[PDB]
């Protein structure tokens, strides 16, 4: 693989993310002025544990649903053996959400869009884990600091995907030569961008890792068996 073809890669993941990101930046960055009131702050935290984890369930249900279509867009995806397209998607998909979530993040106030408005942490009372629900918030006002470029998620979140140290593949040498080529594709565009400064201060290895398995180790328990 050359490097004008590793720029097509760029320019196909950056495509492929575009499409499936969701929400539009801008609907995102012009809502932030628009918050929930102490009123309706409280009609969350009056909710019940079982209602809050139903929705947010939903929600992420919907989310990871996104981030499947972002993974079909990745050419080299869909040729990889079924099987592996699975064992991907499933170790994966949960901390793509997670790195997605800084765009929804407004670090001036800490808050996030939920359903419609901007709201922190203690909107999510109910699920009865300040500590869990916060470092997530940590996680994502780290990012925020960043500055993460569109770009940049697109790129990122590709690699928390493919990732041929994900325990089932078959065709993990397949796995390893999309991998490398988009680390490389990867380190193409910081240079193109002059941004190569951020590498050195990316969430540390699977602190990320940490993160998701604390939150399905708490799916499991409500949400018992659901197709996620
Ligand atoms: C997966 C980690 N995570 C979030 O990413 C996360 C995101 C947002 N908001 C957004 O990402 C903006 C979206 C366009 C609409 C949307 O609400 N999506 C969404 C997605 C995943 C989950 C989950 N669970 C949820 Cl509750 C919602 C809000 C809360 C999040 N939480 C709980 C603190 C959260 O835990």
């Amino acid at each position: 693989a050359s490097l004008t073809e590793i720029e097509h890669l760029v320019q196909s993941v950056c495509k492929s993310y575009r499409e499936t990101c969701q929400l539009r930046l801008e609907d995102l960055l012009r809502q932030r002025s628009n918050i929930f009131s102490r009123e309706e702050v409280t009609g969350y935290q009056r909710k019940s544990m079982w209602e809050m984890w139903e929705r947010c369930a939903h929600h992420l249900t919907e989310a990871i649903q996104y981030v499947v279509e972002f993974a079909k867009r990745l050419s080299g995806f869909m040729e990889l053996c079924q099987n592996d397209q699975i064992v991907l998607l499933k170790a994966g998909a949960m901390e793509v959400v997670l790195v997605r979530m800084c765009r929804a993040y407004n670090a001036d106030n800490r808050t996030v869009f939920f359903e419609g408005k901007y709201g922190g942490m203690e909107l999510f009372r109910a699920l009865g884990c300040s500590e869990l629900i916060s470092s997530i918030f940590d996680f994502s006002h780290s990012l925020s600091a960043l500055h993460f470029s569109e770009d940049e998620i697109a790129l990122y979140t590709a690699l928390v995907l493919i990732n041929a140290h994900r325990p089932g593949l078959q065709e993990k040498r397949k796995v390893e030569q999309l991998q490398y080529n988009l680390e490389l594709a990867f380190h193409h565009h910081l240079c193109k961008t002059h941004r190569q400064s951020i590498l050195a201060k990316l969430p540390p290895k699977g602190k990320l890792r940490s993160l998701c398995s604390q939150h399905v180790e708490r799916l499991q328990i409500f949400q018992h068996l659901h197709p996620i």
